[PDB]
């Protein structure tokens, strides 16, 4: 061990990486890892059109110096190999073919040192203030002679392959585009062993993409107030309940984690908070859970669709469940005949009879959501009953609403119908959304009674995410946030070993969802009238894993 | 100039202080402020039993060293006093009597250089590893001497007063015990222009009181990670929604405290988060208001009662109207026979007649809370009716859940009956509670739709505490958190002077909730049944000033 080469010069690789087109050999037949987003360049350019916010994100990174901490390195550095030399600023390294890309009103890169790898061009060419490089070590020794804040390596491919090569990057600043696009030279294969992935952004659109910033990084084979805030922590706990569940080591990876800003983690943060810190209960079903009461989630609709990406979903089902519910639908066959399976378990002959709905046809659910929302104190009869015009049509209401009186604190879906609660195949467990509107925007509150974590949840978070776009759209308004509030928060035991697995995952960026503009009623869609475009994703998890 | 002596040398006071019986006057209208808590001793002992959290805390800040720190005070403190440069202890300094308050088998105090002023005692008296100086400036040249971390004066009175007086002290650390003692010695009166308050803690609850822990400070008259926090950062705006009509000063005090853990702040960030980037939105008053969506506090009722003390509230009234639900009442007539006039605005022939509810006699309110609570799906026809056995008696269902069903995740008390919003007075604001047993504790979710918070959150998190309470204690459960979701939470425009007022003022500790422990059934509490004990408030604020 030499104190590291990289370390004492600070040398980092920023990179932007799309999909690439490997045409057309399957789509939903996809086994997606970090390789997946690769694809550098394209004949001469970048493979897109624009991207303004990594453009913003790569200005800020590669113009950014912290004047106090430089002492700190410059003494670093100095020390290293012995030798001493208004603002100060970072290096940039690149290539011919890179620098000679850019337009000649955006050369050199404002407030930066820009150093070329090219084994042609000399100094005579560039009358600027701007270096030239011509191999490996020739930067190592260009950097000892100047005053600088931090490397930054701008590629194209051979660049960014060979700084690897030589292991001569601590740090690696990853934009991942989450679209396809066609490419002809790819980031290099990013090995496991030597990077570990330490930190993940938030995810964004711009310009008609998703898009997160990871970064990777190299791994081995006044004070006062400091003092006041251990004196605060005085009384907090040095260990917590369920140590008898969990040992050190079961959430290496996401503990390994420095920031973890992906939106996913809201929903990843609550499973930890209740495999840590959770109560041991039974259950109605006998299985026994894990159980918190009352969290808050937010997503934003307007930068993403939050389904999930650290296992694989599918949305058909729910959405003909979705479509079913607004129809004003009970009848379970019109689900099974569609091959959609959710509320069969719910309407057998046993299940129905554990209710005691004695006279109840099979299938006939009662009067569930989709009755409550279309004739709310209508009395039930059968799944096949005539009952257009019975009861509050809450759905019309709300929809009114939102259309002609949005700051209205009056705008409920409410399925909790005490009246009816015995009657239905099982009570609701989200009870109700309230809706919001502001400057063209929709946001909905939906608050859920009971929430299966490991099971039920990741279909939820995209059932009412999808209900507020179909709302906003035929209410001419953007979709703003969807908000989800959990009140028991459980933990199934037999999601224990699944739970372990998921959590370890680290999320990729999330998908869009495209919904067909011409459809201007709630009543109108279809099942082909929704697109999940981009849904990079691990694996399945089977819940319960031998079944 | 040449620097502060307490801030070379690291010399705090720390005490803890009771409210003092100043009794033959009647306590119905008290003034409260900082000097409230000033009672140090009685008799030359402590005015109360034990309180074991303060004294836990007490040992932890007096004891508690930070080795890595050191090696920078160390430096200083020889820089200011030309000089050159077992384990790190803290220095306690005591009077004479004091230290002879302290019983022999704690003496003296251990991991601590103990430190002795007194001028009738000398060395040869002690047995003990004491210093014993007979003058402060002794101390100094003492401190001078010693290696040592900081160092904290403890009392008595005397003591305290010439360190203030004398000016040697940089932070006050303070313990407020919110309750009422026998007192012969008492801290000084501490100037607003010398120190102000910079932290304030969580509330608790020791040996059947409350008490936090202040902070006053002196006035005048791998690195590495910082750099990606930065990065992650990018994206962030310059300016707020409104921040030129809320000016810098307007929440100077608020903004100038570095700690703010009491539980009190889960209000007033909400009011803040809502002051600087709320939504400017009409509402169906044409009063206007600042709105977001979508908040949660949570409140630990084993600790404290959460009735704000930032300005004074009454409970007579709301507690009458919680005993008024209970009853399944709808009679507006009843809370004004007991001059509660809650309703009195919505009852009233006019209101009644703005609603189309032409052949409603005045006072006749509808089927709101109360009729919900016991008589969900009933046909409600005037507030005089017998309703007994008509609907559903949600109240005794979740009791009986609670005491035979305690894992159910479906305990729960709807108030928003869709049939019948239109015949309500108007449509209800607490929509739902949700409630979780474990482990012998209850805990309560209210939703509430729609959430005044100049106005109508101060009373709502006091009923649904007190409410949690009564459901706690006639199911034998303990209470344990009182969690509020807020949907559409506003700050009325005709209420920002009086909460940017509001917002300055420091929170004192919390009073408690005392329940006639012989009410074994929800039905049988009287408003004489209901105790506040230790309110302590700032004075009472008019939310608009056009009444
Ligand atoms: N996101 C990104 O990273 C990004 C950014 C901009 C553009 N691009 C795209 O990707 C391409 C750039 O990547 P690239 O790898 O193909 O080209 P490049 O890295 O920009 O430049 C390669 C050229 O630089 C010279 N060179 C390479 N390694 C060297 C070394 N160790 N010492 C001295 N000279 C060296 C070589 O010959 P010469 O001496 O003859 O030049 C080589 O032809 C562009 O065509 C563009 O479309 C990608
Ligand atoms: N609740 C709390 O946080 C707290 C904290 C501290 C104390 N207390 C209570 O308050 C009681 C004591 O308070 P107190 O004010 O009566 O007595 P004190 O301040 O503990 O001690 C005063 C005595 O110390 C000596 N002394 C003080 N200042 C001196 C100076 N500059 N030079 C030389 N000697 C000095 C004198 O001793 P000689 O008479 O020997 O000359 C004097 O009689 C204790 O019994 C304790 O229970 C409570
Ligand atoms: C910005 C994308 C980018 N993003 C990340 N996370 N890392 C990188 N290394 C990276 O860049 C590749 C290396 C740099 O390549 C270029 C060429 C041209 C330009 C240009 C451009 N195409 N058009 C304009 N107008 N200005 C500029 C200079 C402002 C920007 C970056
Ligand atoms: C603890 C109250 C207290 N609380 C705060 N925030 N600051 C103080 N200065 C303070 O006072 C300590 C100095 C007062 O002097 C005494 C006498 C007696 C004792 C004693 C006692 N009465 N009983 C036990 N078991 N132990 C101890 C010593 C551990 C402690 C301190
Ligand atoms: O959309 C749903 C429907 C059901 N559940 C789960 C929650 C409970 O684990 C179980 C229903 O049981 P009760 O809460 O009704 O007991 O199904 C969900 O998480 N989401
Ligand atoms: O217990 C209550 C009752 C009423 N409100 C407030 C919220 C609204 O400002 C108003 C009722 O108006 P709508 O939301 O129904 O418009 O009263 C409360 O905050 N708490």
């Amino acid at each position: 061990m030499m104190e590291q080469v990289c370390d004492v010069f600070d040398i980092y690789a920023i990179c932007a990486c799309c999909k690439v087109e490997s045409k057309n050999e399957g789509k939903k037949n996809e086994v997606f890892n970090n390789y997946t987003f690769r694809g550098l360049g394209n004949k001469g350019v970048l493979p897109w059109k624009c991207i303004s916010l990594d453009m913003k994100y790569f200005r800020a990174v590669t113009t950014y110096v912290n004047e106090s901490k430089y002492e700190k390195l410059k003494y670093k550095r100095c020390k290293y190999l012995n030798k001493e030399t208004k603002k100060l600023q970072n290096v940039v390294v690149m290539g011919r073919t890179n620098w000679e890309s850019i337009p000649k009103k955006f050369k050199p890169l404002s407030n930066r040192i820009n150093v070329i790898l090219s084994r042609t061009l000399k100094k005579e060419d560039f009358d600027e203030d701007v270096y030239i490089i011509n191999k490996v070590e020739d930067l190592i020794v260009l950097l000892g002679k100047l005053n600088y804040y931090k490397c930054f390596i701008l590629g194209g491919s051979v660049v960014y392959q060979e700084f690897l090569e030589k292991k001569l990057i601590k740090k690696i600043y990853f934009t991942r585009i989450n679209s396809t696009y066609e490419c002809d030279v790819f980031f290099p294969e990013i090995n496991e062993n030597e990077y570990q992935i330490i930190s993940v952004s938030d995810v964004y659109t711009s310009n008609n993409t998703t898009l997160d910033f990871i970064i990777y990084k190299k791994t081995n084979n006044d004070d006062e107030e400091e003092d006041d805030f251990v004196y605060f922590n005085f009384n907090k706990e040095k260990e917590e309940k369920n140590k008898n569940s969990i040992h050190p080591n079961d959430f290496q990876i996401y503990n390994s984690l420095k920031y973890k800003y992906h939106p996913e983690y809201q929903y990843l943060n609550i499973i930890y908070d209740i495999m840590m810190n959770g109560n041991k209960q039974s259950d109605r079903t006998g299985v026994g859970v894990l159980s918190k009461f009352g969290y808050i989630m937010k997503f934003d609709l307007s930068q993403y669709f939050p389904l999930l990406t650290t296992k694989k979903l599918f949305l058909r089902g729910i959405i003909e469940e979705l479509l079913w519910f607004i129809r004003g639908e009970t009848n379970g066959n019109t689900l099974l005949n569609k091959n959609v399976r959710i509320w069969e378990a719910n309407g057998t002959r046993e299940f129905l009879d554990n209710r005691k709905l004695f006279h109840r046809e099979v299938n006939d659910l009662g009067p569930i959501y989709g009755f409550q929302w279309r004739h709310f104190g209508a009395e039930y009869t059968n799944m096949y009953d005539n009952y257009e015009n019975k009861g509050v049509d809450q759905l019309k209401n709300i929809i009114n609403l939102i259309k002609n009186d949005p700051t209205s604190r009056r705008i409920l879906l409410c399925a909790w119908n005490v009246k009816d609660l015995d009657q239905m195949a099982l009570p609701p467990c989200h009870i109700l959304c309230q809706f919001y509107v502001f400057d063209g925007k929709l946001s909905c509150i939906m608050y859920q009674r009971s929430c299966d974590l490991g099971l039920g949840v990741p279909f939820n978070i995209a059932s009412y995410s999808i209900f507020t776009h179909m709302i906003a759209q035929v209410c001419n308004l953007q979709p703003a946030q969807f908000i989800h509030v959990l009140g028991n928060a459980h933990v199934y035991n037999n999601h224990i070993d699944s739970l372990k697995i998921q959590l370890n995952r680290i999320p990729y960026p999330f998908p869009t969802l495209k919904l067909n503009p011409d459809i201007k009623n709630i009543e109108d869609f279809t099942i082909s009238d929704f697109t999940i475009q981009n849904y990079v994703h691990h694996e399945k998890i089977s819940m319960d894993m031998a079944a």
